[PDB]
């Protein structure tokens, strides 16, 4: 796609701290951009939609190439259309925003300049942020994560994409998402099927795959940390059901691991660690700090701070594994006890290390789940299982929770706030901000 | 040996904090006891010495069993004879103390009760302490470490030892030390050879071996962190040169690894990290905090705090190893690049994990080195090597430094102070003391 300017594009600014081993931190100035899928897509020569509801224009978009030639992405009114605001080092995303139309959530990338994404090399480093999840009920996911995207959003590889990072192109993740309207500078109209339950989305004949570090997927009830390896580290197109992932016939039939080696303290047995109010170790009615450390062995370490009190990731015992570090032994034990072979099939933490050794882009989002109602995060899943099935219970939410139309109607004012992002060598981010 | 009471034994009290995963710490009350080798050893029935200078009484001690039957250990005047004082959570050890006789240094164990040692299980936990090394010049070693000693100092296994932990019996370490005057409730007079350069010590026909975690061996110039595995985890007697260790003919001819997998930031190339004054990351003229974390994989992590600024162990690159965690990959790379096979021969971190999974006793000491002048810690070693030999340079001290008689004469007022000991789950010890 190209870019149009019927609506101006002003990326909300966002600062973050880069820390060094010598003990100081210095402020960096970036901004955030909304993903292309949230944008208005129209003809280059007029205001006629190329996509509306969950249908493509059959005249403007008769095939993937003609569509990309005819169509452009336009600018975003971040606050009034999308409920996205920033203030200094803080970012807020509202759940439902009513303007001329209803918008649900957002997916945002941290930028280095108005036309390029910021890349972070996670290996050997740590990432710290503060989050307020108090206004996230069952069925919602305020997510902070990394994906192996190109810094230009794909322009250099796909010259029919001229919109680029400035317009939030080039997304990929470990679900090999096929809901993307543009992949590799083409549209995704070929093979398009509208969603049976979502007026605004569908699934096309192509998907976009890459490695994904899910640092934080959470609401006020449950939180999870999950690396997802792919056999191709960076962004790569996939074809139809060969994509695998959530929306293909076989989620395991592609190049990425859609399940991941997940660590949810509640799922692992500590049902007192994280939740709303003073009965939990971390009180999710209050802001908390989350620090994630990527040691060079490829293992991941985690600690939290709330009201000046520090807590390592809680210990878990699973099969022959015992500890609080997300390492090979944990992931192997998890597969043995909870089931599955996707993480190990895709190369486990060794393959994942190839992603964290390279550059990844920071993503912050808020979403509800039109496939599985977020039950995999915060409820019992699958819903016919009981607590006697190892790993079935992931949180205290009812198996009836998270119906998107219901939570959109009942909780439109839900929101997530991410703040005080700090990045640098392991051990450096607790030092004073500069 | 038995215990005598011509001199009373009052263990200086010492408090420390036990922290929990839930974020609080509570004070514990213990005390310290001086090792048996520093004590007066005399006939049970009189004040006649069984040992004097570096010679045993040939009449009282004609053999190991008769000696133990005839002889007892007596009490210690901690401050006036040994230069050992405590105040709350702080312990100070002076280098040379002149009373009726000259005393050099001390080795002390933390007690649980007046008759038993405190045991710590390191695996899954972390140990934090503050240290002032400002008054430790080249050639000195203020050491804080753990060894796999019996809580009773050997009494249950060796009933001819009735003095016990109360009198500092039962020492062992990864050098399989043969300088001990009593091992396994026997004397060590058989095979005794006086030291050629130390008026107060010698080497006997038996040694005492066990696993050793050298958390801290340091002065104002250099510091090292070193696990030492043994093929028998806990305390075990050894015979003559079959002991291996520093003072046997072949240091590698026994059951312990006397070299260890050492991590000295200066040796590894960072010559700016630790030293006296503002030109170093950690200024050794000032108190610093040292935290050591024993993750369940068997790897060891380390960070430091000084003036509220936190520093992970500095990164090192050695062969194919890169990082700051002391793990299998580091220890293997160290052997490949610096030389040696002792650590891996004795089972490496896997064997070492058996020690940290069990109980170990806390040791604090101050010593000078009558074998190698502490050059292995703070100078170039061996002394004919140059900086072009990988790992030869371990600190900035002259290869002429550390002659015991010289440093004892020039620096008698040297001292080390250890304080604010805190122990608990990984991530817990930075929380407020209780
Ligand atoms: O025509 C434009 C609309 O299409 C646009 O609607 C937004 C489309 O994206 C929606 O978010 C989806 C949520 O799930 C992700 O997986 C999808 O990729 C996203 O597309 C968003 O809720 C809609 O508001 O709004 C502007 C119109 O001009
Ligand atoms: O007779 C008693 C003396 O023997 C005693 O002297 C102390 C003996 O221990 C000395 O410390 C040695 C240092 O190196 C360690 O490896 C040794 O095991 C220790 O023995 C200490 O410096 C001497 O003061 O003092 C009291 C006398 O009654
Ligand atoms: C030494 O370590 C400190 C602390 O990590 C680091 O900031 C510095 O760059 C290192 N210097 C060298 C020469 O390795
Ligand atoms: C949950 O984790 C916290 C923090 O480590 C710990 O203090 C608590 O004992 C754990 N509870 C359970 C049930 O595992
Ligand atoms: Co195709
Ligand atoms: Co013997
Ligand atoms: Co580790």
């Amino acid at each position: 796609q190209s870019a149009c300017t019927l609506q101006s594009e002003t990326h909300p600014p966002l600062t973050w701290q880069k820390c060094s081993s010598g003990g100081t931190c210095t402020q960096q100035t970036g901004s955030v951009v909304i993903d292309a899928n949230w944008r208005w897509t129209h003809a280059t020569n007029s205001s006629t939609n190329c996509y509306d509801g969950n249908t493509w224009s059959s005249t403007l978009c008769p095939d993937n190439e003609t569509c990309a030639k005819n169509c452009c992405l336009d600018g975003a009114a971040y606050a009034s259309t999308y409920g996205v605001t920033t203030s200094g080092n803080s970012l807020s995303i509202d759940f439902v925003t009513q303007s001329a139309q209803k918008n649900v959530g957002a997916r945002l990338y941290l930028m280095a300049s108005d036309t390029t994404y910021q890349e972070f090399t996670l290996l050997g480093n740590e990432f710290s942020f503060d989050v307020d999840v108090s206004q996230l009920p069952c069925g919602l996911n305020g997510a902070l994560y990394f994906v192996s995207m190109d810094a230009d959003g794909g322009v250099s590889k796909y010259p029919t994409n001229t919109a680029g990072a400035k317009y939030g192109t080039g997304y990929c993740d470990s679900q090999c998402p096929r809901d993307l309207k543009f992949i590799n500078g083409q549209a995704n109209v070929e093979g398009w099927e509208p969603s049976s339950n979502n007026a605004n989305t569908g699934i096309g004949g192509h998907g976009s795959c890459c490695s994904q570090m899910d640092i934080w997927e959470a609401n006020s009830i449950s939180e999870a940390l999950t690396p997802h390896p792919c056999t191709t580290v960076g962004q790569e197109i996939c074809e139809g059901d060969g994509c695998g992932g959530t929306y293909s016939d076989n989620r395991y039939g592609g190049t990425c691991d859609p399940d991941g080696c997940d660590w949810n303290p509640y799922r692992l047995g500590n049902t007192s660690f994280y939740g709303p109010g003073s009965s939990f170790t971390l009180d999710t009615t209050k802001k908390l700090t989350v620090v994630t450390q990527f040691e060079t062995s490829g293992a991941i370490n985690r600690y939290y701070v709330q009201n000046g009190v520090t807590f390592q990731q809680p210990n878990a015992e699973l099969g022959s594994y015992s500890g609080n570090e997300l390492n090979d032994d944990y992931c192997t034990a998890e597969e043995a006890e909870f089931g599955g072979s996707s993480f190990s099939d895709k190369g486990g933490l060794t393959q994942f290390k190839k992603a964290t050794s390279g550059g990844m882009v920071l993503v912050m989002s808020l979403w509800d789940d039109y496939y599985a109602n977020m039950l995999w995060l915060d409820s019992t899943y699958p819903t016919n299982e009981t607590s006697s099935t190892p790993g079935a219970v992931r949180g205290s939410c009812s198996t009836s929770s998270g119906v998107p139309a219901q939570v959109e109607s009942q909780s439109p004012n839900a929101k997530v706030t991410f703040s005080n992002i700090k990045f640098g060598p392991i051990g450096s981010t607790g030092n004073p901000s500069g």
